């Protein structure tokens, strides 16, 4: 889609502070439904909100791949995730 | 096997901020149904998830273990190392934390 916003992020243990759930094997959208506080993702600017779906991942389309496979690239990562955002809550 | 290894100190009330239902008498596995924002459970390092299910409650095998007697393992203080309680839990298939 237009208005994708691009999310950077450098891990703190490896870790980024977010949990995902979706991918091909749910019929889901990969959809961010956790930042906890104070984490890598809830610090960076654009910062990355819950509801927010993931798109790319280090640039490459996760349309088709599974929710396992979809873990395995972020834990292979800085971290660049293209995102749309979602609806209701909006970074400036 | 997939299973995650979570310790977590209780808030400043003894609280965790998770819930569970199942057990030996419900018949059912033993899940975490919520995880509250900014509580012990939400913040810990890995992070209890909702639908998690529970295997080890402080190195204790629950499996034949009814809810109030899993329920009374979780809040038993003298049973934590470090004052901190131990559980293990195999993570839910839908949600990942990274």
């Amino acid at each position: 889609m237009d208005n994708l916003v691009l999310i950077r992020m450098k891990p703190d243990n490896g870790r980024f502070g977010f949990n995902v759930k979706g991918g091909y094997d749910q019929k889901m959208p990969v959809i961010v439904s956790r930042v906890a506080p104070g984490t890598p993702a809830d610090l960076c600017v654009p910062r990355l909100n819950e509801g927010d779906q993931v798109v790319l991942i280090n640039g490459r389309d996760i349309a088709e791949h599974t929710h396992d496979q979809v873990v395995l690239f972020i834990k292979a990562s800085e971290l660049m995730l293209l995102v749309r955002p979602n609806a209701v809550e909006s970074t400036v």
